[PDB]
């Protein structure tokens, strides 16, 4: 098919620095593999991207591929589950082959758990397994990387070295950050005199920072009913406070 090379990067992400800078370290490594097939070591194996529920790792994803102008290969975990018996490692130990030509490069996996699922258990959970070691070599400088938020639920043999060794721990934006945030999203934004983004970064806290982001652009909106200019405070007040009313379906 032919994969990209996203146009996402760190510094032109969403504020999130503090994951970045691991995940600054895989870039690195694709960037100069080199100076490491010259120091001897490496890793050509993937890492596990875990957290919440919205905290840009599937942006971050992305933003290691960018980040080095190398491909970013990846369906993600998904389409195995919706692909029942026979014909199903088709396009996925086709997908290593891929760049394993066009390296280094970044596979990345969306939420590893779905790998899986007469018999009626997991098995494709049982792949890439192998790969993440062992295949047709093992010298390319490709890497590996998929999300995760509940990383319990899942298969041990996972972390067995030489597979996924490592995990980055982005997370919900401390009450000093989600600040950096907003001042992001406020960008265009017209606004008042008076709008203080640390009140509207206060007990508007418990929420990441997609949520955040919506908070802002939504406050914008409501000038929309009442034709007005400067973005103030109070727009930002009524951030439905803080929706609590999910989990219901």
């Amino acid at each position: 098919i032919n994969a990209e090379k996203p146009n996402v990067r760190f510094k032109d992400m969403a504020g999130n620095e503090e994951a970045k800078e691991e995940v600054v370290e895989i870039v690195d490594f694709l960037k100069y593999p080199e100076r490491y097939a010259n120091l001897g070591a490496k890793i050509p194996k993937g890492v596990l991207l875990v957290g919440p529920p919205g905290t840009g790792k599937t942006l971050l994803a992305k933003a290691v591929a960018g980040e080095a102008h190398v491909p970013f290969f990846s369906m993600g975990g998904s389409s195995f589950i919706e692909m029942f018996v026979g014909l199903g490692a088709s396009r996925v130990r086709d997908l290593f082959e891929t760049a394993k030509k066009q390296a280094p490069s970044i596979i990345f996996i969306d939420e590893i758990d779905a790998i899986g699922k007469n018999d009626e258990r997991e098995q494709t959970l049982n792949q890439l397994l192998a790969e993440m070691d062992g295949f047709g070599s093992e010298n390319a400088p490709v890497i590996v990387l998929a999300a995760t938020n509940r990383p319990e639920i899942l298969d041990p043999a996972l972390m067995r070295p030489g597979r996924f060794d490592r995990q980055v721990l982005v997370d919900k934006p401390d009450f000093n950050g989600r600040v950096e945030i907003l001042k992001v999203h406020i960008k265009g934004v017209k606004l008042a005199n008076d709008v203080n983004l640390q009140e509207v970064a206060k007990l508007t806290a418990g929420l990441a920072g997609a949520d955040l982001a919506n908070i802002i652009n939504e406050a914008a909106l409501l000038a929309g009913r009442n034709n007005q200019k400067e973005v103030r405070q109070q727009h930002l007040k009524e951030a439905v406070e803080r929706g609590i009313a999910g989990l219901e379906k």
